[PDB]
């Protein structure tokens, strides 16, 4: 039996991942929402598949992160596969036109949030069997891709977390952790369904650390 | 053909050495900043002997200080030819699990937001100058593609984050004929601040291409 943890499971790719894991036998899922009482789809997911555990997490909120280990510990002794999915993408375009609040929000939500979350949940991952750690990144976060778009605070935040993900992969290799940054795809666009199926395949199959992977299993340049 | 340079963090280190270097060049006005000018002994003595050097207050962690830098710099000049974001911190190294919340925050505000805000406020002054050059003092530690077998924690992340945004800015301002660079000033191979400042000042003067990540010696670094 394996415990997966998924932040931001109330809608989008996160809901799609939880819905697919729920179908796989011997999988417990800790699923988070900012507001689990409004998370209508996820609550019915969990009611029909009670191996899905619905927990409060706001990744912008240090008081919420300071509770996540307790909240997860209610349902499990360990985490096999940790997935930092919950994130924002509110600010694009030129730097001269990106205000202070946009830079601050993407940093706290998209960089600090996931680092604090991983810090809080490391003890539980440590005790699990798979020791897999996924941060949902974006190809927009590469220092070495040109989309003909500016990504402002969004891109900056994905590049920032990518830098720390790379370091974390190095730091935990001695502990046999598998650490990855994964672009979930453009969800040519793709459905949350497709993104999620590809994401679950990669989560199960990935056997080496320090990779930056697109959903299809191919590598991206940091 | 008089030029104006702006150097943040000129009270000590590389920044002091850059201002000292520029102070020796004929036709070069230097706006030099310190968080606490009253205690900037060496920079004040330089400025007392060399009236081309203007000392102004700036705390790049402090939005209230940033909201004032443009009007304060404008008392001393109508334009900036060469903008150098040098002031920065480096206090957070080693593993992610040992780096507390406050270190990630401080490096973001001082090393990412500060320089971005400082550039936002000084852009009109720079647009009005001739050279239109914009330097961010980065680190080779900020590269997503260099391995030094060291952890750089929040310091490294802050330099990578500012690098990402520097690369974007170079694209955005290419049509306005700006030159934008991230520059590694060296390990201050061990070099002195004065050695770094001599190399940096040659590079500021000579660089005629935008979007480069460079070392002090003018060689390129991978993003
Ligand atoms: N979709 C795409 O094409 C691309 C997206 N990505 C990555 O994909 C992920 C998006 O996943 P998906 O669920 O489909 O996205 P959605 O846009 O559908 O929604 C974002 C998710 O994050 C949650 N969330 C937002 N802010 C917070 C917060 N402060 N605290 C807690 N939860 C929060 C949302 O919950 P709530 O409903 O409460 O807001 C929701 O679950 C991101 O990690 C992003 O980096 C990367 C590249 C492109
Ligand atoms: N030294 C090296 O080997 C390397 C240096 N660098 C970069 O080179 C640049 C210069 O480094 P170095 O001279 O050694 O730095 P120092 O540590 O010697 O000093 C940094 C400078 O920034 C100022 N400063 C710090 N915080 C603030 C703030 N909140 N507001 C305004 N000014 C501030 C300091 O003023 P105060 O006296 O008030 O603290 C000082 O003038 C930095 O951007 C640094 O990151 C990068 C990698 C290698």
């Amino acid at each position: 039996e394996q415990t997966y943890f998924i932040s931001g499971a109330n809608r989008g790719i996160g809901f799609s991942v939880v819905q697919r894991l729920a179908a796989k036998s011997g999988v417990k899922v800790i699923a988070t929402a900012r507001d689990p009482a409004s998370a209508t789809a996820l609550n019915e997911l969990a009611k029909e598949n009670p191996q899905v555990k619905v927990v409060q997490l706001d990744i912008s909120d240090e008081e919420s992160i300071k509770k996540i280990a307790k909240n997860v510990s209610q349902y499990t002794d360990s985490i096999d596969v940790f997935v930092s999915n919950a994130a924002i993408a509110k600010s694009f375009g030129p730097l001269l036109n990106t205000p202070r609040e946009q830079w601050i929000e993407h940093f706290f939500t998209n960089v600090l949030g996931p680092i604090r979350l991983f810090q809080e949940l490391y003890p539980l991952i440590k005790k699990g069997t798979q020791k897999k750690v996924f941060f949902i990144s974006s190809n927009a976060g590469s220092l070495n891709l040109d989309f003909g778009l500016d990504f402002s605070a969004f891109g900056q935040s994905k590049a920032a977390l990518n830098y720390s993900t790379k370091e974390l992969a190095r730091q935990l290799k001695p502990e046999n952790f598998i650490v990855a940054a994964v672009h979930p795809g453009f969800v040519t666009k793709i459905t949350p369904e497709e993104s999620a199926a590809a994401l679950c395949k990669l989560f199960e199959s990935l056997n080496t650390t320090g990779k930056y992977l697109s959903y299809d299993g191919t590598e991206l340049p940091w």
